[PDB]
């Protein structure tokens, strides 16, 4: 049954979440895109938001959308457009998602992030 | 040695893949954005790039990016705009990587999703 929306009394999401058309708590299109009741700038950021920086630590792009693709992160980037670098070149910055930190700075969950050099969060099954 | 790049003698990566400037192969903004050595609109799609449709049938968000997060299949979308999409009213189409079908027809793992109405794939994650 729904919890959220209309056929929910009005009541909103906990933790910002969007509530979908159907009376939903989510993040993703169903619940934030097109019929959205409420919150549904979860994952919207940027300058034409209230300044509102991303959850998760996410990037904002130009377009104020959340999230860590180059087009996020990379050219026209708003907020927290380090996302994935971390390391003694970066204030010690540890990454989310429990990520490697190369000897490079770069986050990743890859062998060669978390094999030799790994600066810190190294812990990967093998 | 390097697998990509100046460094391997030009050699491009395989699938597409964007080369880094270290020389290694992968699709995000490590080996895609500043620095990328070739094949670095692996993301990339639409108008602006010769009609380009998405891997792994992403769909391709407004801005010409590959994703399913919040902003891709939505308004504006250009192409393969159904990723979330299943059911009945969809021709029995079933969601990928086994998530289950809601009875509103949208693709989700959650107790919403796949039980009471769910169309197809109701196994709940144990």
């Amino acid at each position: 049954a729904p919890v959220c929306g209309v056929r929910a009394s009005g009541r909103v999401c906990p933790d910002g979440y969007c509530c979908s058309q159907w009376g939903y708590c989510g993040t993703t299109e169903e619940y934030c895109g097109k019929g959205c009741q409420s919150q549904c700038d979860y994952n919207r950021c940027g300058k034409e938001f209230g300044g509102k920086e991303c959850h998760d630590e996410l990037c904002c792009s130009q377009y104020g959308w959340c999230g860590n693709s180059d087009g996020h992160c990379g050219e026209g980037c708003q907020s927290q457009c380090s996302y994935w670098r971390c390391g003694k070149d970066f204030g010690g910055r540890l990454c989310t998602e429990d990520m490697c930190c190369s000897q490079y700075g770069w986050c990743g969950l890859t062998d060669d992030h978390c094999e030799d050099g790994c600066q810190s969060q190294c812990d990967l099954p093998t």
